[PDB]
């Protein structure tokens, strides 16, 4: 399954810091407490073009909303991350959309691929461009 949100930089900024709030609850090391207690946090893409993200032991639902959302693949795909894995992994796509608009970039987009078990994200935020990998 690949899954791609465009739009403004600000706007895919704004969802990603909600998302990023929503684990820096936690200082990082009580994140690693949860990530060895068992607790995950979820990437569900459903079918319909829906991307909702769960934080499995703080118990929330955030639904991406923000520009256009588009999905290749057939049926809802479903990541599980460990909670301190999840938190780095939203923090760099904050960095790099932050350093991205910071240097007068005006549209942004993230890609996820997730196949094999392989989770494949890349930010690209005018003229930036990071990648990063996870299992």
């Amino acid at each position: 399954i690949k899954v791609v949100i465009e739009g403004k930089a600000e706007d895919l900024l704004e969802e990603m810091e909600k998302i990023k709030e929503s684990l820096s609850k936690f200082p990082e090391e009580k994140l690693k407490e949860l990530e060895k207690k068992g607790y995950k946090a979820t990437i569900v893409v459903k079918e319909d073009g829906t991307i909702t993200v769960y934080n499995e032991l703080t118990k929330e639902k955030h639904t991406l909303k923000k520009g256009k959302v588009t999905v290749e693949g057939k049926g809802e795909k479903k990541i599980e991350l460990p909670l301190l894995t999840a938190y780095k992994v939203a923090s760099d796509i904050v960095e790099t959309l932050r350093k991205g608009i910071e240097a007068g970039a005006t549209d942004a987009s993230i890609t996820l691929e997730y196949k094999d078990g392989k989770i494949t994200i890349t930010v690209k935020v005018g003229k930036l461009e990071k990648t990063l990998t996870v299992d």
